[PDB]
């Protein structure tokens, strides 16, 4: 809609959202119904590219977008996301609209995720910082004395981003800015499930002047997008996923340059002499921000002896008063999970923990098909480390919590699962928080807060399952740039008297 | 030898090398045959593991060996590559022979290889370039006002460093090196073809105090090392090798950090200023050096119009006068290739480049299994590119020369070949230079001189078909560490002022 | 005007401009008339501060406004800076008249500054590259075992910000840019002669927000402005100036950071290869902008014997067709020098040379009081070393041209005069470009284009008598900021295991 | 002696150290003695150079020196440093019976100073992770498009190396590192205090390779200096010793680059959840090392009501144990003051803050011309402020102990000196941590320890009073070099493609 309006074609019954092949919209692929968690109706219809759209796709982006994109001077390129920026937010209660109708996402949640986009635009200035290579002399060897060296970063061409459903909007504009911004081309490709955002973005991308043959938005459902990794003409991926699809990703593309965001949820350390307040604050927003559905969700509480009752307690009491329902009410808390499909899990979860000596000390009761209560469920040390809970991401609003004796066990818990994403820990000691630092096996640690990634202002990325290389202003570049280097010889011609 | 004399084992017949299974020599695989491309005679046996001592291993390197290498200080581990250089320097010459005996490699080329694997030990002290995080102060945003960063490298735990056939020695002794002088423990697995330098330098650096349970040489046979690259307990893979071989390495590990040098030959261009005396000089080298056998080596020469006759005829002159035969004699300038397979492409790629219309310049005659004249092969531009010697990397002494027109021919036939490992430019003027340098897509490119890597002074890597990633001295960090974020949260409590 | 209505005050008369004191306009010391070199005419009033304010406004910055200033968030500061830019946009033409009629300024280099100053505030964003210190692990030397360093930089304070007349606008808008973007307090101090450029950016400054006891304006002439360069609350002083008054200013202010750009002028080298009709071009407008008033401007030419000639030639042609006048006349190519003073040493510098063996090319000819022809006078290598025009900088539009028989005797040349701001170099050979760029003394080379600083995107700065220091986007932080090293001692505490 | 032997004449009488004149010893002009603070007996003489050779060394040094020490390769370089560390390694007990003789240190501080000399020169390979400019790409301003720079630095030329009594040895040897390491010829200026380190470490470095052209040791007594420092052949000036003679070296120098390490004391700071023991054994040992005779000695001690009692007493009873005397016993804890002078002046600061209201709680009692007891002086908040110990620094071994009531008061007293070297601070709790790392306005703060430069394996220099700029493994690159910029313009020429 706005944008949209000449794209978007209302064939009698729901809006149908076209693929953009680098250059114009359409598609001649099977059209797919795109449903709201809300109450699992169909709100519109995207075209999927052909084999041959695919194919032709590709082609353009590899012939003439790696060179639109290069020859847009860096000046030209940033006016480019900055208007792209005006345009967004000027359109920002239709572009949180569709997020909280499309990803079941809360309204405040979904402002905060058109705001973080344009942020994350205007702030592609701050990328800047790490524009300019290297230069080397040579004397400081024999063998090459009298040469020179300069290093410095080239876009490696066409980028491929494969995005998630849990942040339809931002993991796209991220993507796409911190692509473009060092010169190169992309290949957008959205979680099926919710990939109106993401044409919303591109539209207001080359509204504000993206070269039209340098960018791409195809719909193409899970495995049909494989076509695009495996093609020799994608030097990037971009994904942000689940470490199953990530692992896919890579066996289907081989050799290519990668940045692997594979989530898994997080664990939470609370020292006794922790602010106890902050503490059960952070920690129960952090177990039921947007149901769960966040890659740096906490799953997991481990707190010391003498403050493990009053925590658990406050954060019981906190996660009891919320209010789930249909995310349009500001007045409602928690919005639906993404699909029944998740609760179903999230349910057998909680059943597999009780089994093995948990106890529900908040919520547990489903609410309906993608509806559920955020829920804390206890557990004895000696036991939790088998729990479903423990073992694997049950990506939904449901975390254990774990008594400890030391700092000693709490960290070992924490790094007792398979993932390494990020951490928190509340306290105050510079020692304990020291150690912690170094032992904690993750990506980020987030001392006396809750893990939140927000625009990627300090980067992030993952240990273990939890993937390879980092986000974030600036870092970025090495998942979508390569090194160039140049050496000069000047042996014998006279530059340097013997140095 | 030497610093083998307890492991070497000579069972009746040639000596026997056993694979290094952190912390004891051993292994209870297959025993094969190392010959020598001077004779195809067996110069030596060596112990590859089984499946159950590669397990073992690799358990031993994961929940021991990361922590050696880790709790190492820095101070204490640089002076075990120091001591380790010490160590080959003083055996140079056992080094070298065996350089020149497995690897069929030129005395003075063998020398260089040893000297160039002890300077890249002495030298770790530079990567030390690397070491230091950086400082996010929080008030550039107001989300995250009064907030900190801090973001420092951590080793990833266990590297796989696989090594090719050319660089026999020092693709491990650097692999090694930059993988350890971060903190990491290494899984080495050399060419079957020619394993025995590294076992000496595997050797040696036991000898000098790498941590016993840190480090491994596994004599595995092709794709028995696939076990290997699967295993989750390898969080990195440094493979320097073939395109096709590195392409599986991926598909067979999934989501790891990776530097694939992938190599392919290079373009060399002589514009019409160039001092054409070093140009002939430098590609002739660059042309035969080690029989070809350099990923560096040149592949095609391109000459503008003015100067093509006189640097083709120079070049000619200098492969005609080249003495091949036993790598030995200090007499001969060429070796063998390191199997009469290798021979055989070339003798094939020389015939189809006649049939498409070339025309040998220099050499062409095979004289013996493994042993074979330096070529150069003239064809027309209009031609060229349909050539087998054009289109693929012959890992030979051989090279195509082209006339062109101006540069933009020459950068244009320069970059369509599959590879872009590095490229050679000789000639006078900053703009035509600069032009090449821009658009010619290789890692690295080399200004009047031909490509040489050397010890990695300045970092290496490929475009395209030649891999992804750099090595060199600091920009190996990449490949082998991980980056680790701590964002501190001091929001209302009084360390800031509203700032 | 406009923005200084409620600050001017027209006491029957000329307008009367009070200086800024760290929160209110005013002033209660002499006032001091301010002429335009177009008419020696009063255009203009400035109120002086007296010594019991310029007492109370470095009290005011020291006390108040180094808090302001640092207290700010960043984020805030640069909306500060970015709102002044917009400002000081919509009346450029104002601003620019302004320097037209008080610095004697043609109008297309006065619009030229407007939006260089523009620019400058505008690109703050990208001196934030220089934001964020350095992590420094201890475990590489034993005796900083279990300990670690992190430096970062702070604002020093109050810094003091004295300008130079050629560029009033400019270098007051620059100076306090990178000195506030970085959190300090600034104490502008413009040249007496052409003080209402920046009364007007300040202005805008305050009316963008800029804390109002975190920045001065006083109208101090020479010497009386010593009092703030001396005092101890002034913690680093940005010059731009004489070498003559900059000695002074050291010794005055004694140790403290000090930025001393203090020009001198530059010579360009033509090698036999360059594009004559290029070097031509820029060499003369190097000569003639802003009638030679340009610390960057062009003041020898040293051309190989074979191209002397023409290039002289072309030169002098160039030269001679030049419009000289009143600076308002989009006609004039060249306006006034800023007093008849400086056209007097001009002329003597003039006859000078002609007596010591040189010969006028172009110009000579003395229009007025402050109005003279831009001139060339060739002058042979033996006797141009002892002539003034070399010796000096003479701030006017004249160069000497000399006839050298090689690059070293160009070079030799080119290093003989007492200062080493920047110099120019035309030309394409590599090697020859190599040789000047390792040989030639001075702070910046410009290959195949005249010095021009602009707004600092390359950092520029002195060698020998042209100062210490340089100013740039970015490399400004080195002046107006100081390293605060922060060590952590964990020496037996658990952190590390030995390491 | 030893490798002074045939440098050193015995005039019938005391050794004879003469000056080193950049190419050989000599001195033309006044003997002076050379006493110990041991006995006030005359050990030795120096030779001071006339104005005639001060003229003529500098002249070479300029001249000659300059070139040899840049046109030296650093490879060879760097050998020469650690070669230089070999040599006085080997004579270590030599180095340091002289340290204790001539500076009347105790024979443990003696050689912990001749290990940090050693260690400097051999670290001086660390030195170099500050070698190698940067790149900087033109198309991110449209005044810049087709433009490209490149900044590098390059040694000033002639550094000026004034140094302090206290640390006779090492700072001389630091100085000359970091100059030398990055291509600067070095002009030595010892303290005529204790000259004798400096002259035998000078031997060793021209023993070594070092360009017997490109380095000076100049016995010149105090004043007699300013030559040096005024000379426009020096391009820069580390200085290390008092505020009031850093202030008159810079009023001689003028415009140059300058490092200004002024010392005063340090404070020390308590929280209530420091551990006592560390705090006091740290705090005790900063208060007398040396004899106070340390630039980051601790003079004043700030701790929370709660244990202020046990801290105080726990570091009086430390104070009170220690042996003096002669430094040669390695019984001793503490050897002479430097000259009577300074007891004199420590005696006199101690009754005055007696007179105002202070109690001696350890020491007191002075021992001899030149002995004295560690001294601890308790003085209550509302007095301190007034007393000269407070308001100056008294180079000796005495303290002043403050009872707080909480940070901020801590803070504030802190800061009320005026000078800003470094500080301490004992405790465990973050934000309070964090809080004083802000607002303590000094170059470096040690977070449980005592203040320790070292060699600058971390940062070091002062805020106000305490000096500007920092020294420091990497970090003096900044004091001893210059950036040098290259603008390459390539406007047309058809590298780029509008971009
Ligand atoms: N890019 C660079 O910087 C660079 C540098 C030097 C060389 N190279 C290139 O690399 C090649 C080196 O020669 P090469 O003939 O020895 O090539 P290669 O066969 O590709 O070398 C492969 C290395 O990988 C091992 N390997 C083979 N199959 C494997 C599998 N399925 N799984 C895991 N590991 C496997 C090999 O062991 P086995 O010996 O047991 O098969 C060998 O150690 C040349 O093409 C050269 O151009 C590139
Ligand atoms: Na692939
Ligand atoms: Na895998
Ligand atoms: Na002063
Ligand atoms: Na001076």
């Amino acid at each position: 809609a706005g944008l949209l309006e000449g794209v978007i074609k209302e064939k009698g019954g729901v809006p149908v959202y076209p693929s953009y092949l680098a250059g114009e919209w359409g598609g001649s692929g099977q059209e797919i119904e795109v449903k709201s968690p809300i109450d699992l109706a169909t709100i519109a219809k995207v075209i999927s590219p052909s084999r041959e759209e695919v194919e032709r796709t590709l082609d353009v982006l590899f012939k003439r977008g790696r060179w639109s994109a290069r020859d847009m001077p860096g000046t030209e390129r940033l006016a480019v996301l900055r208007k792209a920026a005006d345009i967004i937010e000027r359109n920002l209660d239709v572009f949180a609209e569709v997020l909280v109708m499309n990803a079941g996402k809360p309204k405040s949640a979904a402002v905060g995720e058109v705001k973080a986009a344009v942020d994350r635009l205007r702030l592609a200035e701050l990328d800047l910082k790490k524009i300019g290579g290297d230069y080397i002399p040579g004397d400081w060897t024999y063998d090459t004395l009298e040469t020179e060296g300069l290093v410095r970063r080239e876009p490696l061409g066409v980028v491929a981003a494969i995005t998630p459903f849990n942040y339809p909007l931002f993991d796209a504009v991220n993507k796409i800015t911190y692509s473009f911004i060092y010169g190169n081309a992309v290949v957008v490709k959205p979680s099926i499930s919710d990939p109106l955002p993401a044409a919303m973005a591109v539209k207001a991308l080359l509204d504000a002047g993206f070269p039209p043959d340098a960018i791409a938005l195809l719909n193409l459902p899970g495995k049909e997008a494989e076509k695009i990794v495996a093609d020799d003409r994608v030097a990037a991926v971009s994904f942000t996923g689940s470490t199953e699809v990530g692992e896919r990703v890579v066996k289907v593309g081989g050799v290519k340059q990668y940045v692997m965001e594979l989530g898994g949820g997080d664990p939470a350390i609370v020292l006794e002499d922790a602010d106890l307040d902050l503490a059960a604050d952070k920690i129960a927003r952090g177990i039921y921000s947007y149901a769960g559905q966040r890659c740096d969700a906490i799953k997991l509480v481990l707190a010391e002896r003498p403050v493990y009752g009053k925590l658990v307690e406050e954060v019981a009491k906190r996660l009891s008063s919320l209010r789930v329902g249909d995310p349009r009410d500001p007045t409602v808390d928690v919005g639906p999970l993404i699909s029944p499909s998740a609760v179903d899990e999230m349910m057998a979860a909680i059943e597999d923990a009780v089994e093995k000596g948990g106890r529900v000390l908040a919520g547990g009761r489903r609410l309906g098909p993608t509806y559920v209560q955020p829920t804390l469920v206890e557990a004895p040390a000696d036991r939790v480390k088998d729990m479903v809970l423990y073992k694997r991401e049950v990506f939904a609003p449901v975390a254990l919590a774990v008594e400890v004796k030391d700092l000693d066990q709490a960290i070992e818990l924490a790094n007792g699962r398979p993932y390494g994403l990020d951490a928190a820990v509340f306290g105050r000691d510079v020692v304990k928080i020291r150690r912690a630092v170094r032992l904690l096996e993750v990506g980020a640690i987030y001392i006396n807060d809750m893990p939140r990634h927000g625009i990627g202002y300090y980067p992030f990325g993952g240990r273990k399952k939890s993937g390879v290389f980092r986000e974030g202003i600036g870092y970025a570049v090495e998942a979508v740039t390569a090194y160039k280097t140049i050496v000069f010889n000047y042996k014998g011609k006279g530059v340097w008297k013997y140095e």
